[PDB]
């Protein structure tokens, strides 16, 4: 999985993310509307504050999202974290006890703002936990955004839990976030500016052709390689203008670092690759997405019929 | 540049390319339709008796493609070669003459077969004389393709003309072919399959995540380096059934090699990037194509209406 | 710089490390005697009671190391770690102080075994502090190792004070040593055995050469790369009979990952590169070493005569 | 194997190799010495012209040599070009015919300047021969070199016969030399030059040490990667003032790029390694070198008594 974030000139935020996965879970859109059941393991049961939009599966009747993005612009995306996620064996007192997956909603549906999620979340314990008995409890961690910052979310055996913020706007898989960001300083020999003619003792040796700056740059999907690129093409996009060019951009980018099919095979002999790749428009409260199989982009609303439904709208 | 080809289990071509480009050039999809004229700098004049279809730019009536495909599965796209392409001072006694520029037609026009196209370009001689003298000639190298094989043809001041087989199914920018499959052998080390834990005197060695097989396969933009990732990712994507399928699989092989806006900086401080990407779907005759700011897919066909029309169809 | 350990198949330890500096400190051999006067700037003075032999500079009498090795077969070796070390403002009661380029002899006067070094520095607090006025403190941390275990000491603003077991039997420079044998995770693909002729969707693709199987080893000088290369090198070098043999195995690894002059001009404008390479072999007691610019083994042994010696004796 | 060349600031000529092989071949230190019984397989038999110094095996009295080196500064060394090397089915009249192993001596015997060489070479032809039936051909190319030039000879089924000016004063194994040259274009974003400091998105990225700017330098033992390797180096290392700096400036580069034992294992089943490092020195006729079991290094000269003896001298 990568995730991505960056906005446009004038704080349109544009955040989603690939699917890297090598099943077929049977995702799709999910649009849980406000005023909706919303049952918490460790809290008191409520209702939805907020309309909530995107990628998931229902199961008895609760909308379990790969990632969600709220009709106030903030969402959250849950990534692979293996070898490192680990959550509590259960609820601790005077905390705010979460089963992992309820985090996803938990936090769409109680904050607009990341400054404020921060804030909370040093008062919360994520629980190792499954909605039933009859599922596994994912090693994740998340990505959180709104137009002003993103934060990471992470939870491993190793450093407890801990949240980054998230300058680069990318995050993939493992390990954890604070060594990719070290990890970059190993790669400022990377330069987006050609190379141009050299005298080797004489013998010329000049470009062939345009990229020479980028000499070391990974293109394999190692997870800390997707991060270095993801980065490093973030960062160096130039800021576009207007719905269109951003939601390009968004899949120029993704697409870029996409898990190929055929090119990963894992251990237990299966293919793993981008099964999907999201971007949420806050500005126009759309989800667009795309899959492996059919590259055409397809467009999902928060608007006042789908924010105002009597039940979860299911596509 | 990057042109990319393969077919399903049925014989059904799907062949495109991403442009790859510092600037817009104007240019868009343009139908040429049958018995349209056809002038020739050396050759007689006639009229075209395939439909052919593809992205380029329209000069006093005539469509000067950057890629075209016509009616009957055969198709060709014309790529950045600089420091090679070279072509003849003027026409030659004897010789099929043409102006570089006038091979796109000169090949969609008289073949379906690219056996056939082969065996008379051995009597063919490029000419360096662009279609008016207010225009610059492209140092252009080509790909080739019906649904059986590809063929790449170079004319350079190293080696004068040379035609490959291209069972790669790819072809990117300088040098020139034999070098780059030369250069295939350097990354046999590439694998899908993923690594597994290791002991190195004891340390447990494992991977974090899938993809450690393709250790060393490069993410940047050089033209050798495209190449490399490019035909990896071709052979090794397995066949997909059915046009969207199929249709998808490929923008997901070029996306993957985009040359993505802002990575890279000319040497007179230009970026350069994926302008568009297209495919053409021999059985459906369909041209699709997306663009750097505007990621939907876009589709133009080759019909009875459209095949038959009395002028260039302009989008 | 790069440290290396390994023993040969009956524990012969061979222990050494390349210097990459950019500035000539005037270093040389210094033989230390046993009953020298040895000065404390926190513990009480004492005088030594093991010979030790190594690279450095005399400062007011003292023998200031950049590497050390006692008569017992244990040793240590100081590498650069910039911007990690730090040590405290002063001394801690309770705790063992020393000014952290007191480690050196302290180590190497009170210890035979890696094991009661590991215990004893449960209780020891590192000060910045250096020898006097007229010096900076170094950024260093250190490898220690006898015949049966190394082990990396390093004290950061990050992580405070840890202490590692080193199977691989290197360490380089920043960042810190765990980020280190986390990377190596990312290295699984490498492999010493060569790949063999593919079948690219039928194109042969197959190797001009031996090495092929350890494409994408690094072979810049960054020291996360040194690391990952130190390290495969030293785990897959076969053990091998004989102080001859060990001794070049030893000097064949470190000039792998020398730091070539004239491949690395640092941000002040000055040449960096391995100005030295030593091995100090425990089973004969001598130090083996060659420099940039003369490139014959020299060799310094504790002796009868020079282990008894009254003074510091220097090379 | 790598081949290497360099001057001092006064013309005075290092040139040497690495032998990289899979076993011992018995091989050492030979001189040849004026007017010694030189037969040809082809041509007139005569006697030496001028003593010679390098490493080979001795055949009923007919020194081979992998590498040798003449009293008046010119040299040659033979290095493994598989999948390209092809000499001629026996002998073509017109021509200097020579079994594929004379040209060493016929070189090193009859010129004294690469100009003559080169002029020479127009009318030699390279035959498939051995010296008897107990030895198999080698497919080898050759780097020959003065003071002033340094030139590459490869007969290949490929090509023929090729002869190029060698600047960089390098050559490794296969592909051909021209493929090499033209893969060094793919490597000008290299820069000796540390990267700095760098604020991607606010993030600040910096380097952890020196080197960053070699980011992308391979360091696996692929003939291509350590041709791009060892080309780097020698053109970007300063000169050096004497002999002993300028044999340890020699030794420091092709132990850069040496084959570590272990690190390559061949589809046979064996390892591949350096086997010998030697340097010959034109200034004082000394020939230098040492082994993987034996770092010292040994020194063997050209002088009175060694070149007007009476037999072969073997050490
Ligand atoms: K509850
Ligand atoms: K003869």
């Amino acid at each position: 999985c990568t995730g991505l974030r960056f906005t446009d000139d004038q704080g349109n935020l544009y955040f989603g993310r690939n699917l890297d996965v090598g099943q077929d879970y049977g995702e799709g859109v999910i649009i849980t509307p406000r005023n909706y059941p919303l049952p918490y393991k460790f809290l008191d049961n409520t209702t939805t504050k907020k309309a909530v939009i995107g990628m998931g599966i229902v199961v008895d009747g609760y909308p379990s999202y790969f990632d969600c993005f709220n009709e106030d612009g903030l969402g959250i995306a849950g990534l692979n974290f293996p070898h490192f996620a680990k959550f509590s064996d259960g609820p601790i007192d005077g905390k705010i006890n979460l089963a992992s997956y309820e985090i996803m909603l938990w936090v769409t549906q109680n904050f607009t703002k990341v400054s404020d999620v921060k804030e909370a979340l040093k008062n919360v314990n994520l629980v190792n936990e499954a909605i039933n008995s009859s599922f596994a409890v994912a090693p994740l961690h998340w990505i959180i955004s709104d137009k002003d910052e993103a934060i990471i979310v992470e939870v491993s055996k190793q450093y407890g839990m801990k949240v980054f913020d998230d300058k680069l706007g990318v995050l993939t898989n493992s390990p954890d976030f604070n060594w990719h960001l070290t990890n970059l300083g190993n790669y400022t020999g990377l330069d987006p500016h050609d190379a141009t003619a050299q005298s080797w003792n004489g013998q010329k040796v000049a470009p062939w052709g345009v990229g020479t700056g980028s000499l070391g740059l990974p293109g394999d999907s190692i997870p800390a390689d997707r991060f270095v690129k993801a980065a490093y093409l973030n960062v160096n996009y130039p800021t576009v203008k207007g719905e269109k060019a951003n939601v390009a951009k968004f899949f120029n980018i993704l697409k870029s670092v996409a898990m190929i099919k055929g090119s990963v095979v894992n251990k237990l002999g299966s293919d793993e690759y981008t099964v999907y790749t999201a971007c949420y428009s806050a500005a126009t409260k759309t989800y667009y997405c795309n899959f492996e199989n059919d590259f055409e982009l397809k467009t999902y609303k928060l608007d006042d019929e789908t924010m105002n439904a009597d039940k979860l709208i299911t596509y």
